């Protein structure tokens, strides 16, 4: 069966978080369109996500070489490996996140840090890195209260741009992006903006 | 006495991390120039930095209003408050960080998340937010192995740009930035690049 992983990075209620409403609608539409696919949800707010530091950096280096590790190094590699393996095994991955403080939630930042692994998501070559996830389909789902595609905030969008950039580095192509934006900044258009976004979400989900 | 806070976000050894070498040289130069200033180091890798989620978001909202909180909400606010208060009390703050995966370490991302607080680092007004840290001097110290000021990576620098953007939102002005870049990409120039950077660090530190 096709394996689809949904990575959710917002534990606020749907009633208050358009990004969660977006995620839920895409999820529901995907399941309706493809009921035989094995869909798994990874809720990053239910996971233990130790931060990447020296133990995880040295650890992954040593692990890759088959060298001895401290217990703390081994534990760090094992955490990263769990998520990385699940991500690699997925045929399709859907990221659902808000824009908070110009970027993604720090939980998703740590998750992405785990996915960067030589020999797994990219490889070094004498002419530069080559991404290894070319076959994997990725969808990015973001809601943000202000507009970031134009105007004074356009140069500081670091949420979608962040995720897209790292996925591109890993070799992902033809990614789908659904953005709902502006509903808090233009409150009189909030209902229209979200409705349109949720319809877009269902269309994308049906082709994804 | 003037109060200076150094926020360190890299637990790799100086011998291997130019960003740590940079931080240490700026620190040493600052202390030599201003030995009577009270300098405190906050090493984010020694701190417990719970991620920002619904408890911390609801919690801070409720706290601000003087409303009742769950124990988990109260604990989240208290963590954020500890760091926020220390940051507010500092006359000067120095951030030392690498560029990893296009951005700052996730520990520093969570730290910055804590600093965003209505009534503390900014205020809402009927004509938009006004930053409240205009009097605070900020220095940003970054090292990165590749070049991000020009070339194919220039559009994806999200480490300095991230920190600068949030500090600017809080109302910081005339910030000092010291960047050492390119030493891994141009290894034959690594010694020259780092030496020049450490000299720049000492100059800035003497005026800071
Ligand atoms: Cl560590
Ligand atoms: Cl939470």
């Amino acid at each position: 069966m096709t394996k689809v992983l949904f990575v959710k990075a917002n534990n606020r209620p749907a009633e208050q978080a358009v990004s969660v409403k977006l995620y839920e609608a895409f999820l529901a539409s995907y399941k309706e369109a493809h009921p035989n696919d094995t869909v798994v949800e990874l809720d990053l707010y239910k996971e233990e996500l130790p931060y990447v530091g020296v133990d995880m950096i040295n650890g992954t280096f040593k692990a890759g070489k088959g060298f001895d590790l401290t217990e703390e190094e081994a534990k760090a590699v094992a955490v990263a490996d769990k998520y990385l393996n699940q991500f690699l095994e997925a045929d399709k991955v859907v990221f659902g996140f808000p824009l908070w403080n110009l970027t993604i939630p720090a939980v998703l930042h740590t998750y992405i840090d785990y996915l960067n692994r030589a020999g797994k998501t990219f490889k070094y070559t004498p002419e530069g890195p080559v991404g290894l996830i070319g076959d994997k389909k990725i969808a990015l789902l973001n809601a943000r209260g202000g507009v970031y595609s134009e105007g004074p905030a356009a140069e500081v969008e670091m949420a979608v741009k962040y995720v897209a950039s790292m996925m591109g580095f890993f070799g992902a192509t033809n990614m789908e992006t659904v953005v709902i934006e502006g509903h808090n900044q233009f409150p009189d258009k909030a209902e229209e903006i979200i409705t349109a976004g949720l319809e877009e979400a269902a269309k994308v989900a049906n082709k994804f």
